[PDB]
């Protein structure tokens, strides 16, 4: 039950590509404060990736009195791990202002001016080199990606995101999965199913009874990687070349992480299919 | 005609993610010995990566009397580059002993004891630390992967492979390509056609008449990434943690390289012949 909670927290962190290793640290029995800090930092790192737009909220994670884990935003205890990942999803839901494209409209520095939808590199360079604090809105990028950047104190954040709802991640995963089936007739059957069911429903005829409940039990039914954040500091926070290099490192990183999540979903879905 | 030879070699090595750079090497006026050394190194890399099961043979590649390139397997010329890629594939065919899963049945150290494919890790660590020479048979890894390991003298090899015949990789890439389609009617019609003509052929059905023929002349028509080999030396070859880390590294590299092959192949099919 206690091990279950750490395992569930690790599974939650894995939806962000975060190798949190919380269970191992709790097993090694370090002081409680170190556990607190590790939980909080891993949670913030995953927060920067889930694509939730909550850069204006302070996310904290701590141990509860009965052996649970408490997740809090701006100091308010939002949820607990035992409640279930879906509960966390609902708790985080009201804080969003996502637009039609799946890109958050909430600001990171809160009240204050925001740069327009995009700026030429010439003006952006001046902003990085000579401004104090600022935030720019999403600007269209290569390969359906979107990007933004903003400075908090001496630390510069660059977020690159390709929005995709949980069902969308699952659908991409399955749409790639059904191609590799090593059975022409069974593949024909699934392709026949698709026309009416759509990849998701079409695939939930081979997964055993309660398949939708067999996948909703997993965190990925509500969470998946949508974005990646790269942080610079010092003169790096103020060098155009470093900004671009971080963008490339990081955009390739988001591509990598989304590919990894799709592969994980493909593996999960694959279980219980060929035998049917 | 000479330049085409080096370009073809470079493209053939790109089928295994090996940036040969032989064209640039010969261009920079390197001696025949250096050309031969680079050729053999790159060829052996691609051999360990193609998953053909012929690690038990020493492969060579040299420049001939007429300005061509001759490939030798234990000193017997199999084919020359100009002869064609399919020629080399059919020349490699007789020495293969691929089983029903598509994995090499040949031994790697020649005749001798081979550990079972289910050997518990506890005994395996003992083997790595204390044996002199050893080799295990294939044992299944996660996600339809397969892994084997063997030490020769001072060098430890770990091979991770997932079976994929060239044509199968083409089929998967075509699956992706049609998955990206936006016009529903076109998608449905192509999926219908594939049920009879094969997905690759269905996709090729919408292109220049060249299409099939021109694709057949490309390196990918007969070669694809099926395996990766990671090599350790020295005391690292007798360290359990190093073995586990190397297994993880090899699996990750397999995933990365296969993903790159899939993406590049999908785009290539998307545009394709462009023979000029």
């Amino acid at each position: 039950q206690t091990d279950g909670i750490y395992a569930a927290f690790d599974t939650l962190m894995s939806t962000a590509g975060v190798d949190s290793q919380i269970a191992a640290l709790a097993a090694s029995e370090a002081d409680a404060g170190t556990l607190d800090a590790a939980l909080t930092q891993s949670l913030q790192e995953a927060q920067g990736r889930w694509g939730l737009g909550l850069h204006h909220l302070r996310h904290e994670a701590r141990l509860t009195d009965d052996g649970d884990i408490e997740i809090l935003t701006d100091g308010r205890p939002s949820a607990r791990v035992s409640e279930g990942f879906g509960a966390l999803a609902q708790a985080y839901a009201p804080m969003q202002a996502l637009d039609e494209r799946g890109l958050s409209q909430w600001a990171a520095l809160g009240e204050g001016y925001r740069a327009p939808g995009d700026l030429p590199l010439a003006q952006l360079k001046v902003l990085i080199e000579h401004a104090r604090d600022f935030e720019t809105d999403w600007s269209a990028g290569r390969g359906e990606t979107f990007q933004r950047v903003w400075r908090k104190g001496d630390t510069l954040f660059v977020e690159v995101a390709r929005p995709a709802s949980a069902e969308a991640a699952l659908s991409k995963a399955a749409w790639k999965v059904i191609a590799s089936i090593k059975d022409r007739a069974f593949q024909r059957e699934l392709m026949r199913r698709s026309e009416k069911d759509g990849m998701l429903g079409a695939l939930l005829g081979a997964r055993h009874a309660g398949a939708k409940a067999n996948l909703a039990q997993l965190p990925e039914a509500h969470f998946t990687v949508q974005a990646f954040v790269q942080t610079l500091s010092g003169a790096a926070a103020r060098n155009a070349e470093e900004y671009r290099a971080a963008l490339k490192t990081a955009a390739a990183a988001l591509e990598e992480y989304q590919g990894v999540t799709t592969r994980q979903l493909s593996e999960v879905l694959r279980h219980g299919l060929r035998e049917s």
